[PDB]
């Protein structure tokens, strides 16, 4: 596994990307690791933000599956052709894979200028593939493959301009992580899907219905970058934070993720930026763990300036980068959990530290979750 260690790059609110390769012979491309979608999509066109673009006249191994895909993401859409062809990843599992590919042909606003990344690794499962279910994902197309052991962990890094981590394909890495792995069960094999049972601000319940917490569902999400809550969530949380931080003012559009917050160099006052605390549903009977995240994860560094990556959604919440950075994420599907521990590379604070803490008793979890 030492090998998969440091493969991502990437830059700050533009994902993380691994390195692959595609065809034969192998085209190098740059990779977004997206745990909230299920296709394995690259560039395959001339397109104003891409260096380069998979070229499938130029790969003895490419076939044509003669059938069309588009993806629409949150952010961004492109559309393509479907084929397969031949995959590996260089500082990845020392194996070579048939997998679907879609060749992205058209675009609108899903390539970023500058990004350095050309293609998009869907690691979510088959049910929200498209067209649909029917096209093997890459890492099950893998692991059906070869010998790779059904799991991968992430580790995001923030800063410490670049960003870097790790993606272990097949394992567990334990010089990743310090203290205890927690787990918590995927409720359904879509998006990784969790469960939240409980919400705290530096300590305070936000005292909601937990089913609000997860109004529409719950997922845990690299290609995302903010912490993105649904309505009611997002504005009990924007509150408490705003009371917590009262002692300066901010444009409310700070608060609406459209203007930065600058303060003169080491001067950012972290403390009085409240810790959050989220609390997922455990392995055993009435049993929780929780995910305390610093200020320093959700004020995203763009003088010091930042923007609030804390946000709005209509689609239930979403546990993106700026969560799952400095800690050390375990998918392992094989037992149907996501697994969580303070990362090796985690968020330092002088006074306060990002945790995962456990047991916790929390009755009546299953009401948590909606139908
Ligand atoms: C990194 C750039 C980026 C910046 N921001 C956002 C951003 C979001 C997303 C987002 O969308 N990511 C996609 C994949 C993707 C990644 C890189 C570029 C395009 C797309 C993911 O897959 C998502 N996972 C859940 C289900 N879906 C819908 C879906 C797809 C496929 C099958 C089923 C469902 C997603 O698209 C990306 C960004 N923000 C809104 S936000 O974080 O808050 C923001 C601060 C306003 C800005």
């Amino acid at each position: 596994f030492v090998e998969m260690v440091d493969n991502l790059r990437g830059k700050s609110g533009q994902g993380y990307y691994v390195e692959m390769t595609v065809g034969s012979p192998p085209q190098t491309l740059n990779i977004l690791v997206d745990t909230g979608s299920s296709n394995f999509a690259v560039g395959a066109a001339p397109h104003p933000f891409l260096h380069r673009y998979y070229q499938r006249q130029l790969s003895s191994t490419y076939r044509d599956l003669r059938k069309g895909v588009y993806v629409p993401y949150t952010q961004g859409k492109w559309e393509g052709e479907l084929g397969t062809d031949l995959v590996s990843i260089p500082h990845g599992p020392n194996v070579t894979v048939r997998a679907n590919i879609a060749a992205i042909t058209e675009s609108d606003k899903f390539f970023i200028n500058g990004s350095n990344w050309e293609g998009i690794l869907g690691l979510a499962y088959a049910e929200i593939a498209r067209p649909d279910d029917s096209l093997e994902p890459f890492f099950d197309s893998l692991v059906k493959q070869t010998h790779v052991p059904n799991l991968f962990s992430l580790q995001l890094c923030g800063a410490g301009a670049s960003v870097g981590g790790s993606m272990i394909i097949g394992g567990i890495d334990h010089s990743l992580y310090t203290g205890s792995l927690w787990y918590t069960p995927i409720r359904r094999e879509w998006y990784y899907e969790v469960i939240i049972v409980r919400v705290e601000i530096n300590g305070q319940d936000l005292k909601m219905d937990c089913k609000e917490y997860n109004y529409d569902k719950s997922i845990v999400d690299s290609g995302t970058t903010n912490l993105r809550l649904p309505k009611k969530v997002f504005e009990a949380a924007v509150k408490s934070i705003k009371a917590a931080s009262s002692t300066e003012k901010f444009p409310d559009g700070f608060w609406l993720g459209e203007q930065l917050v600058c303060w003169q160099a080491g001067t950012t006052p972290w403390n009085i930026f409240p810790v959050i605390s989220l609390y997922l549903m455990g392995e055993v009977t009435n049993q929780s763990f929780r995910i305390t995240i610093l200020p320093q994860q959700y004020l995203r560094p763009v003088d010091d300036c930042y923007k609030f990556a804390i946000s709005q959604s209509s689609t239930g919440t979403v546990m993106g980068a700026v969560i799952m950075e400095g800690f050390y994420v375990v998918f392992d599907r094989a037992r149907k959990r996501i697994g969580f521990a303070v990362s090796a590379c985690h968020v330092h604070d002088e006074f306060r530290t990002a945790a995962v803490e456990g047991p916790f008793v929390t009755l009546d979890m299953e009401d948590c979750g909606y139908n």
